[PDB]
């Protein structure tokens, strides 16, 4: 009850999301060699929250009698030439995320596979505040341009979000 | 206050880390698919206590004001000839980490770095741990053998242990 | 992210639910000079209900890096020839409120704007509520046709709505 | 509002689910008789929760102004080879809900009808549980080959699902 | 300890008490289309207390060591031509009820068979209660005979009674 | 005992009044718009409390036997140079407010209406209010001219005005 091209296009889905938790993770050790440790928690949430995204289509595949596979998880970047950088390919990654997912559901109006389109209503309404969260800050961000005394209270703010595994 | 080759062996401490993380899961995705639930659970708090590792190693990455990088994590085994054969890859895995916390111990001490071995402490002791445990659910499973009556047993036994991030 | 089609149905939808919140406050008003004071409030919390739908699209808007602008609010009816009248016309309003959603449905996929299809989910499923709310009244004041006993009983009933805002 | 093609198929699908509750009531007869009170009771449950689901339609039907029919309900089997057996019987049982399901949602869409799509998406996420809960249940069946061992052990698993009704 | 007479008998009552609820349930279909929300919820309690009474059965059946069959369940009427007259097909059908439990203690009394007729005690009482309880609303709907006021006021006396399922 | 050309004024400031929750809404979705979130907040808290004042009218017209006449509510501006000069336009609009509520006392004296004229004390004092509140935050976007870490600031501040709806 999974085709097995639909199959492939959750299994991929699943690794575009522990791959975009990574690149998280990849921007906190970022921000924290920055000495931003406000900013550096934000994005360890933000990979919490992605490792969730994946456990989702994980628990899809398995309800649907699927077999989840995994696959390698590439190298996400280093660095980024300033925070605001760093926002921006936030953003334009999330906009690929996104992209991902209306082609996911594409593929499953084209399949006639309600369960997938249903199941991934939930992704199209997350990507929508996913979207929205990384812009508000990539503006104040811009908002911030020759302004350390900004992002220096950005930081704190953002500090307020604290990723739930360490304790 | 980290040499290059101290900085890279904590590095790579930190992707083998997170490489079990994934093996963990990977074996979580083979129990859930022979529909092994307990078993399944416990993988994935496995996993996610090895995230956990990579953060200590993080952590003390910048602690001493080094920066960490991130690198690919390989594609883990999709599949096993059976649980007993999954939970000794395990076993083979930890013996494997033992070894390489037992490499950067001696890497630490040949560069009288006292700071680094001290940090390492907390993996020799954990290792001991991690090792224990999983040989004694690997034992309990040569003990089952030609029973499923018991492999019944087992998973429900393990289903106690389960993952906190899905709350 | 929102096309210019899109951005102006969103605004338009917009506008058209601060004018339902204000034919309801001059029903309100209609009901509140025939001294049926429990009426009057119903309609002023079913006001205060359509900012509320205001706001929805204010914010769905903003999400989508979209700008609101504000038309103006075309001054609503005055007077109806009876209570079974007033709601025969609020209920016509609402199943006009619900071409407008699905005609917004429409053009989304048209579009092939997922996003915001699956937003206008929420509208689609209040439109229903909204409705079969104003038709059990409705009903009811069908069956107390020449009748004030009852009116006056609706009255009473209907009183147990209050709007917020005034506290 | 509703569609004369609509209604009908709604009130069909009402009967659909009235026909469950029967069917599992049907498996509870069959497994008491067996004296497995805990897969009776878990069948006891799901006859309960299936006539929940044709609430739902009741309910719906009203909200959109129409007129519940109730047609004859068929008799049942009475029988089934064994506890996987009917188990099979239940999860074949829950495919052809499924199809039902999506064949109304393929008439809502052909026929633009908005308000009848959303409300059948409750029902197609439900059905991914269903299917998914029935065969979890099935596998362990077959994982209990020859092994009234195991058997015992389910039925007191299943055990704690219980009717709410007896209350 | 069942003989097969008594065994049909009694699975016979089991599925007059089934067909009392879908009958209830049918009025209650009715009574939501005129808009009767009162009535309608008392018809939906009733249907719930008639599956109770169906239990009883099911339950005294196995414990006989007895085997329960299911019948199909005939399609009810969906329209009376009022309220009085639902309420007059109501009381006829708790009579025709009343008279099968007689003619099922009758039966038990004949064979000597102790137990049965014991557990029939509680169905010759509720009998008593379940007649004067239509009969009641019955002739406070006679009383109320050409009174949209009264008719109001007792739907606002019966949303009372609520069914418990839902919940 | 109001004159006709009372009640005329009374609607107008009525109408007035909504007005204002109208352009302090527009104000809103300017700051909005510019990611100032705690300006826009307290715009739509203002704006609330400008519907406060249409309803303080809406009762005192029913109060001396009245009827409410509503009326097209223009559009307002969509844009403002700098948020500096929108709470100039603010300033500016309450001082128009302030006049307008002279020329109605102005009025009822004029006319020996006593009622209304002590209606009006409550809005004599609380123009002043309202025109003290938005001088105040002016002069503060004054005295920030070309400082964005005090427009910061200044919008982390006005968050503690909320308004009241979104719950
Ligand atoms: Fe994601
Ligand atoms: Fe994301
Ligand atoms: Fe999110
Ligand atoms: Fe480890
Ligand atoms: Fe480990
Ligand atoms: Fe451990
Ligand atoms: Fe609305
Ligand atoms: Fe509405
Ligand atoms: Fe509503
Ligand atoms: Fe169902
Ligand atoms: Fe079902
Ligand atoms: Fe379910
Ligand atoms: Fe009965
Ligand atoms: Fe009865
Ligand atoms: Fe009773
Ligand atoms: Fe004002
Ligand atoms: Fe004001
Ligand atoms: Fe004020």
């Amino acid at each position: 009850m999974l085709s097995e091209r639909m199959l492939k296009a959750l299994n991929d889905q699943l690794n575009r999301e522990l791959y975009s938790a990574y690149l998280y993770f990849a921007m906190a050790a970022y921000f924290e060699d920055l000495g931003l440790e406000g900013f550096a928690n934000w994005m360890k949430a933000q990979a919490e929250e992605e490792i969730g995204h994946a456990l989702r289509f994980y628990n899809y595949i398995y309800d649907r009698n699927g077999r989840v596979e995994l696959d390698e998880i590439p190298k996400p970047p280093k660095e980024w030439e300033s925070p605001l950088k760093a926002f921006e390919a936030a953003y334009e990654h999330e906009k690929f995320i996104s992209k991902s997912i209306y082609e996911l559901a594409a593929l499953a109006e084209e399949e006639k596979d309600y369960s997938t389109r249903a199941f991934l209503e939930w992704f199209i309404n997350e990507q929508v505040e996913e979207e929205a969260s990384v812009k508000k800050i990539l503006d104040k961000l811009k908002f911030a341009k020759d302004s350390p005394q900004i992002l220096f209270m950005l930081d704190k703010e953002l500090s307020a979000r604290a990723p739930k595994l360490p304790g």
